[PDB]
């Protein structure tokens, strides 16, 4: 723990508290170079870890009493309520200050709407009571804007708290266990809800203070508006309250969706991993056409379902925004029917305030009604989960283990017990050796000794440390010193004469580092025996009284088994008690006593002689920035510009025709007033203005808002879902035909990333996000227009704010990257130290170390704790620097229109003041949207770049064979070379070879001589050097399909895909069923096929688990039969094969292609020996190609060695088939 920069926030005052100026360090030091984790700032020493979960932990084990003293039932609530409720209310007298000064502002706008109607002459008494209304307008907006951000992250603080209280809370908890119930669960869900059943604290304690103020407003606004002119306000309310309820009723509908279309999502994904392992076997097959068809038919249902709800959706964005003239249009149509008089003093006075009470239930408080039981499902589980149960408590100088007729049982459902009577005493110097059948109990013996196990009956006593090792190598997250100390301190003696004794110094001679390099889970980069090896050193290393070992010889060879053993065992731990399980007999000649266990009795316990003397046989009871390049590709991805101008064109007209809405309200306002109310004083008139002539206007206007909102997004979805429908399908066709080459440089899990991930991403996160922001955009150049269009004297002193706020932006969104890296790059130091300690518990207790389990989890804590105030601090740096450029453009729309009376008639007055009034609150969810768009943007760059891959060569190319073609096979080879890569390194140099008619050659070579190579370069797998004839026809051109679809391969590892075994064996229907059974009754497969009820449509697992190897390989030999191909090449196909099987195979081989020129590669000598000629390559070159008769002859040969290192029978029976099959051959007569 070093003393790291602190947070300024102590030496603060609240002046720089609210306006965050304690962020200008760490923003120069980010601006200028990048931030790493050395370089963030500590949270408040006042609750890290502790603090917060000791508080919580004592409230709920004081509400164990409150819950036992009248046992009815346990409440886990009630404890985190009476725990934070004592600090609540301080914080909820800044909602009502705050959120009440949005009702009277309209009324002090009104005051001074009304004032412009009798400025007839000199009044400037009237204007100097008028100067408080003008002051108390723009004080009023101070609070309302710069006190907001504050009041957000001080709430947003107090659910982080609790998160970090509850997972302090969960994992202190599971160091208790019960492992019977343990063994009843599964590990797999105690690390899964940690990632989130803690993400919803963090938003409910946001919106949950609006439940008690949501409905007041709807009361004060509602009395306010009624206050008005008069009852006509009735059915501009009547609509919102049908209009909530109305749009659950299309939830529910779309519930139904978005869940049936996941069993076409979730199909091809699974099916393309199939394909995508084994391209090097099917690219070979001429398979690609019957596995296309089957991705392309699961493409047409997903963007069809897709295309269903995508409507559905976008007409729920076009409702919110034509909302705003279907309240107005109602209220005003049944006041003016009724009759009465039109003013400007009553109609701004209630516009304003048709969105204060609408922006509160609308999108305000849908969240404190769903966001709830999502935080209280989960307490309902975690409360049951910590309730489960917990374990018993439980604790003359001489050491020694006493064991006196021990009986227990792992589970009380089980009717015979594992031990029966078990009763040895043991001695310090004793070796104790423990052997026994496979579940005879000692393992068991072993935890009951460490006493893990509850005994039931019989007593048993340890005194001493105990030092254990299971059977299963474990280890934690560390380098290999910190591993062996285990908490010890280092000694370089005492740990040079471990390594020594266990043998590490090969291990450690071999890696780079030695042992200071840290290990990952379950040590992937060390062998088993060397993690068994380092954990008998560091068992021996703790320098204990009691040892026991759990098999730790077994994971090793028996040379270094026996240095092991006669080096730690007989020596280091001579005088300490051992009690050793091995299954190996050669080890118990040095053990001081033997006993045997079976079936959990006590056979015999004694020394190795008592046993020899016995006559007991121990083997018998063994045996059983993103450029505009990218923006341009994507939008003439999806249609023609004309398009993209139509809905530009659209746009234009659909936000002019919601300006110039209002302006018939303006144009109504100020007829009315201007010579129509004369009439007692200035003129005597009775007309009045024509009913059925602005109404009938009016009517016609606002229909031309919801006409053109439905026309304008459904048709961005449309373009932005067909776009991804054409931009997969570029993609996909040239992935298939790819260099093998390029399969080998990436996994198959970063070659799988680009399939799963970014090919949804374009179809509902980025349309509704890419919307969102082209109608948010054009809503704030209205703003701004409208008051540059009325007062040409603002756009002077405009320029200035502009030139800041774009310099503010490429300020801040150049250090906040770093910010939210480092919090994702420390994001879980959590799931990696308990998924590890979890499965291996057994032990963590048995060393009384529960001192340093939470300690060691905490600095893990405070190093995700000290990331995630950087970022919550960070958010609220830019949104105040925002906020003061739009507090300032409402004054100088009201006092520059103040000074300037004697221009307007009071409607520019409440025109330019209705519109710059709401500007607040709008102009920060646009740069939010930006800056999403902007970063969900650099993702879609693979499915770009994977479209431009080179191929090799069609699949057939020009002038196809006549139907004469193959016949007899005469391959000839001259001067044919392979390379796997272009430039690389050649494997075939300059291989000559003749091939006859119907004669059977065979490879043989020593692995990696080329065996493989040779028929890659057949099948025309990689383009080879040279000229390779086959059949009089060069190879090169002829297309690669009609090559391969006339030669049969059996490859090594027979890979069978899903389906029936009719596509298995025809995929293209060519052959009748009578000929498959015909092929299926030939290599004797028909009887074990008919006891299944799908015989001919058997539903094969993948790679042909359900099956054998022989069964596959049998299954590969009838496709060959079926293909009735004169080529035939084996390689390899009988190494793992039984010798029934085997012989089979090479019978059924011998029959059917006796006339068929065959390629037999195997690694035995005794399917080679028969062949006509063999071919011994090494190191890619050939070196005698003859009979392997005449070859025998010569003992200076190589497959002469190869033969005599088999053994000498072998190597006789082998030269004596040779010399008989050579005398019938080469001498028939
Ligand atoms: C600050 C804020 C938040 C916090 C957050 O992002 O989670 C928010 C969350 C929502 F679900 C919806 C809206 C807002 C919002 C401000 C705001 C709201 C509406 C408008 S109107 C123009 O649609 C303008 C601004």
């Amino acid at each position: 723990y070093q003393e790291v920069k602190p947070n300024p926030l102590q030496d603060a005052n609240l002046c720089s508290r609210v306006f965050f100026w304690w962020l200008n360090p760490l923003f120069k030091i980010g601006h200028k170079r990048r931030l790493e984790e050395d370089d963030m700032y500590s949270v408040l020493p006042e609750d890290r870890s502790q603090h917060l979960g000791e508080e919580l932990q004592g409230f709920w084990d004081k509400e164990v009493l409150r819950a036992e003293n009248d046992a009815q039932k346990p409440s886990l609530t009630r404890a985190i309520i009476k725990c934070y409720w004592k600090s609540y209310l301080v914080l909820g007298i800044f909602t009502l200050i705050e959120e009440s000064a949005k009702v009277i502002q309209p009324i002090f706008l009104g005051k001074i709407i009304n004032y412009f109607e009798n400025y007839d002459p000199m009044d400037s008494v009237a204007l100097n009571t008028a100067y408080a209304y003008a002051t108390v307008l723009t004080f009023c907006t101070l609070i309302l804007a710069i006190l907001h951000h504050l009041y957000f992250y001080h709430v947003q603080c107090a659910g982080m708290r609790l998160r970090v209280a509850m997972c302090h809370m969960i994992y202190r908890k599971a160091l208790r266990l019960s492992n019977m119930a343990m063994g009843k669960t599964t590990t797999g869900q105690i690390v899964n809800l940690l990632s989130n059943d803690v993400n919803k604290f963090d938003q409910v304690t946001v919106f949950l203070h609006f439940l008690w103020a949501g409905p007041l407003q709807a009361i004060a606004v509602t009395a306010l508006l009624w206050m008005e002119i008069g009852i006509s306000c009735l059915a501009g309310m009547a609509v919102l309250i049908i209009l909530l309820p109305l749009q659950s009723c299309f939830g529910k509908l779309f519930s139904s969706l978005r869940s049936k279309t996941a069993t076409f999502t979730d199909a091809r994904i699974r099916t393309m991993n199939e394909v995508i392992t084994g391209i090097r076997i099917i690219k070979m097959y001429a398979w690609e056409k019957s596995f296309s068809n089957l991705i392309t038919n699961l493409r047409k249902k997903e963007i069809s379902k897709i295309l269903r709800s995508s409507c559905l959706r976008g007409m729920n964005l076009a409702s919110f925004f034509s909302a705003s003239k279907i309240i107005v249009f109602v209220t005003f149509t049944t006041y003016v029917l009724l009759g009465s008089v039109i003013t400007a003093s009553r109609v701004f006075v209630a516009v304003t305030l048709y969105g204060a009470v609408r922006l509160t239930v609308t999108l305000f408080f849908p969240s404190a009604i769903e966001r709830v039981s999502e935080a209280i499902v989960s307490i309902r589980r975690i409360q049951t989960f910590l309730l489960l149960d917990e374990i018993s408590q439980r604790n003359d100088g001489k050491k020694m283990v006493h064991v006196q007729d021990f009986t227990a049982f792992w589970d009380k459902a089980s009717e015979t017990p594992t031990l029966q009577g078990l009763s040895f005493t043991v001695r310090p110097g004793e070796l104790l050796a423990v052997v026994g059948p496979v579940g005879a109990g000692k393992s068991s013996l072993l935890s009951a000794v460490l006493g893990e196990l509850a005994p039931s009956h019989g007593l048993v006593s340890v005194h001493g440390r105990i030092a254990y090792v299971s059977q299963q190598p474990w280890v934690f997250s560390g380098t290999l010193r910190s591993n062996i100390l285990f908490g010890k301190k280092y000694e370089k003696e005492r740990y040079e004469k471990v390594i020594k004794a266990c043998a590490l110094k090969k291990d450690l001679q071999l890696l780079e580092d030695g042992d200071l390099t840290v290990i990952g889970d379950r040590g992937t980069t060390l062998s088993g025996g060397q993690k068994a090896r380092v954990n008998l050193a560091r068992a021996v290393y703790q320098d204990a009284d009691i040892y026991l070992l759990d098999d730790p010889l077994s994971a090793v060879d028996a040379e270094v088994s026996r240095h092991l053993f006669e080096l730690c065992i007989c020596q280091i731990l001579h005088e300490k008690i051992t009690i050793l399980v091995t299954h190996q007999l050669q080890y118990l000649k040095a053990a001081s006593q033997i006993l045997i266990l079976k079936d959990g009795k006590m056979v015999q316990k004694g020394t190795y002689t008592e046993f020899l003397k016995s006559g007991i046989d121990f083997g018998s009871l063994l045996k059983k920035k993103v450029g505009f390049q990218a923006y341009k590709n994507y939008f003439r991805a999806g249609a023609h510009w004309i398009v993209f101008i139509f809905l530009i064109l659209l746009n234009t007209a659909a936000q002019v025709a919601y300006v110039l809405q209002d302006w018939w309200l303006s144009y109504w306002a100020n007829k009315q007033s201007m010579l129509n109310v004369t009439v007692n004083g200035g003129g005597n008139v009775t007309e009045k203005l024509d009913l059925n002539w602005y109404l009938g206007i009016y009517s016609g206007l606002t229909v031309a808002t919801v006409l053109f909102g439905i026309a304008r997004s459904l048709l961005v979805f449309y373009v932005l879902v067909n776009s991804s429908q054409t931009l997969h399908n570029k993609m996909f066709e040239s992935i298939l035909k790819a260099p093998v080459l390029f399969f080998d440089r990436n996994p198959i899990g970063r070659i799988l990333n680009r399939f799963s991930k970014d090919i949804g991403h374009l179809d509902d996160l980025l349309p509704l996000t890419f919307l969102d922001f082209i109608q948010t955009l054009l809503q704030v150049v209205g703003v701004v227009s409208v008051a540059v269009a009325v007062i040409p004297w603002i756009a002077i002193p405009l320029v200035p704010l502009g030139i800041i706020f774009i310099f503010l932006r490429r300020y801040f969104l150049e250090t906040s990257r770093d910010v939210k890296r480092l919090e994702s790059t420390t994001r879980s130091p959590v799931f990696s130290h308990l998924s590890s300690s979890l499965q291996g518990l057994w032990t963590i207790r048995a060393y009384k170390a529960e001192e340093r389990c939470q300690e060691l989890f905490d600095a893990h804590q405070d190093l995700h704790s000290e990331a995630w105030f950087l970022f919550l601090t960070t958010s609220r740096w830019f949104a105040v620097r925002l906020d003061a450029i739009c507090a300032m453009f409402v004054i100088i729309v009201a006092f520059g229109s103040l000074i300037l009376a004697k221009t307007l008639d009071a409607g520019q007055v409440g025109l330019a003041l209705s519109y710059a009034l709401t500007l607040m609150g709008m102009f920060q969810w646009c740069v939010r949207q930006s800056a999403e768009v902007e970063n969900m943007m650099i993702s879609v760059e693979r499915v770009i770049e994977y479209t431009d891959l080179e191929k090799e060569a069609p699949w057939e190319y020009q002038k196809r064979p006549p139907p004469a073609w193959p016949h007899e096979g005469v391959i000839i080879f001259d001067n044919v070379n392979f390379m796997y890569s272009p430039g690389g390194p050649l494997v075939l140099k300059h291989l000559t070879a003749l091939i006859k008619s119907q004669e059977k050659v065979g490879i043989v070579g020593r692995t990696g001589a080329g065996k493989s190579s040779l028929i890659s370069a057949l099948f025309r797998l990689s383009e080879p050097e040279g000229k390779i004839w086959i059949d009089k026809i060069l190879t090169t051109e002829i297309g690669l399909h009609d090559l391969r679809k006339k030669m049969s391969i059996i490859p090594q590892e027979p890979v069978l895909f899903t389906g029936t075994m009719r596509k298995n064996l025809d995929p293209f229907n060519e052959h009748t069923d009578e000929e498959l059974w015909n092929a299926l009754q030939e290599v004797q497969l028909k009887e074990t096929i008919e006891d299944l009820p799908g015989k001919m449509d058997t539903e094969l697992a993948e790679s042909g688990s359900n099956f054998s190897v022989g069964q596959r390989q049998l299954v590969c030999l009838a496709r060959a039969i079926l293909r009735k191909n004169q080529i035939l090449i084996i390689d390899e196909a009988t190494a793992n094969v039984d010798p029934r099987t085997d012989e089979l195979i090479q019978k059924k081989i011998r029959e059917k292609f006796a006339h068929c020129t065959v390629l037999t590669i195997a690694h035995r000598l005794n399917t080679i020996i028969d062949s006509d000629k063999i071919m011994v390559l090494d190191s890619g070159r050939l070196k005698e190609y003859d009979e392997p008769y005449v070859l025998l002859q010569n003992k200076e040969s190589l497959f002469y060695k190869m033969v005599q290192q088999l053994g000498k029978a072998e190597a006789a029976a082998l030269t004596e088939t040779a010399k008989q099959v050579y005398f019938k051959r080469n001498y028939p007569h």
